[PDB]
């Protein structure tokens, strides 16, 4: 029941090698580019699928071309059986890299430098009028070339939503919006089924970086969406920062102050990461934890 079989050739050019991801709303393959001879990522959506989301994902990817932390767009197409997008292939995701560490923790040097790259990518998608709405470690992947192996890329615009109108104004929020994303890194606003905003993507970043540095979140053993929301709603969030740099209070206080309508202070959050690095003599050119160095 896979949309493309192995060795299936798309548009006489992209030859399916294997499936590398899958879910309700489509499938991702590693393919060989029979023209440029590199391997690529080939993402497909059934032509029959009721919710046609790939067209929006491609529009977002095209708007982001020229930004850092963005997969190169190679091509896209539509036919009677499937829609597809061809993009730059990336490597190891941050969730797998964190689980591979001895205590499931990154150093503060790896955590802060990843934080800077993820924040850049979040500001980038916001800058073209979209929310990601499922910011989580498995949606960020390190490069797989000499030119990219220390670069972190944003993946999966499947749950993204335009927060502006045709003319660049902020859209009215729906009084109820069903949160359909991942439980562990969801904001309290998402748990309450409120329209998500730019701040909710930064809430997900906040929770990610605590988990990277400390190795866990307090609710990690609880899978039920309602229970997790009730735990987060009361949790004294300053407690999450007991073993984090003190600058992180500025980050917590800022995003706590935001509502659906308010543009975040991305530079304030960047300065938290940069000041936390400078205080501890952490340089940008340092080895990541997973490197031999
Ligand atoms: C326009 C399509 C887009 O929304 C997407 C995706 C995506 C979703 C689910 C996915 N799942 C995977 C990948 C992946 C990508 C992936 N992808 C790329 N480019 N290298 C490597 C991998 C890792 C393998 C798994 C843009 C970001």
């Amino acid at each position: 029941a896979d949309i493309l079989p192995a060795n299936y050739v798309v548009k006489d050019r992209w030859k399916v090698l294997k499936k590398i991801g899958g879910g309700g709303f489509g499938e991702i393959y590693e393919a060989m580019d029979l023209l440029t001879r590199e391997n690529v990522a080939l993402k497909v959506e059934s032509a029959q699928q009721p919710k046609q989301v790939l067209k929006m994902e491609v529009a977002v990817l095209k708007k982001l071309q020229g930004k850092d932390h963005v997969c190169r767009f190679i091509g896209c197409g539509r036919n009677e059986k499937f829609n597809y997008v061809v993009m730059q292939l990336q490597g190891r995701n941050l969730a797998d890299l964190r689980r591979s560490q001895p205590r499931g923790t990154f150093t503060l040097s790896t955590t802060l430098r990843l934080g800077k790259q993820i924040l850049e990518s979040i500001e980038a998608i916001h800058s073209v009028g979209f929310l990601h709405r499922d910011i989580k470690p498995s949606n960020f992947a390190m490069g797989r070339l000499p030119s990219t192996y220390r670069k972190c890329y944003m993946l999966d615009f499947g749950l993204a939503r335009q927060y502006t109108n045709t003319t660049g104004d902020v859209r009215p929020p729906r009084n109820v919006a069903g949160f359909r994303g991942t439980v562990r890194y969801a904001s309290v606003n998402a748990h309450k089924n409120r329209e998500m905003g730019r701040h909710d993507d930064l809430w997900s970043l906040f929770y990610m970086l605590v988990e990277f540095a400390v190795g866990q979140l307090p609710w990690r053993k609880i899978k039920d969406k309602e229970q997790v929301g009730m735990i987060k709603e009361k949790y004294e969030h300053r407690m999450l920062l007991k073993h984090m740099p003190s600058e992180f209070h500025l980050f917590l206080d800022h995003i706590a102050s935001l509502d659906y309508f308010t543009k975040p202070d991305y530079q304030l959050i960047m300065s938290v990461f940069e000041n936390s690095m400078k205080e501890r003599g952490i340089a940008e050119n340092e080895a990541f934890d997973w490197e031999k160095a």
